[PDB]
């Protein structure tokens, strides 16, 4: 197994990111990370959480649901220990004038999958130590 470089963590997230916070916790703990507030634990700071709903007119009309997140690990003294890392997840469906009623069900469904997908990528890069170290 890959040596878990960040054993103990705390999460600093912007407001209105409950769904992501929940998913990050299940996946982080699953990888052996321990949610801690101890003075030796690091801090997973999400600097940017940006959802987006693009309407793309190509051959056909397409609704694309994206979530983009920039984050970096910091210690409890404020020192940046890795450079920021920007990840994104997305799902899209074909907009159809007939099935417009279903939009809300379809979108909330695709949104839960996007958040989940992104929670797993964030967790992957931490557990797999794939974040570039900080540099002056």
């Amino acid at each position: 197994a890959t040596p878990l470089v960040y054993k103990k963590l705390s999460l600093e997230l912007p407001a209105k990111t409950d769904d992501l916070e929940t998913q990050l916790k299940v996946y982080l703990t699953a990888n052996g990370v321990q949610l801690s507030n101890d003075n030796d634990a690091y801090v997973l700071r999400v600097l940017e959480y940006t959802p987006r709903r693009q309407l793309l007119n190509g051959k056909l009309t397409e609704v694309l649901l994206r979530l983009t997140v920039t984050f970096q690990i910091e210690d409890r003294q404020g020192n940046k220990i890795t450079e920021p890392r920007t990840l994104t997840a997305a799902r899209s469906y074909q907009y159809d004038l007939a099935t417009v009623n279903t939009e809300n069900q379809q979108e909330s469904y695709l949104q839960r999958i996007v958040i989940d997908d992104l929670a797993q990528q964030i967790t992957r890069q931490i557990s797999a130590n794939r974040l570039p170290k900080a540099q002056p």
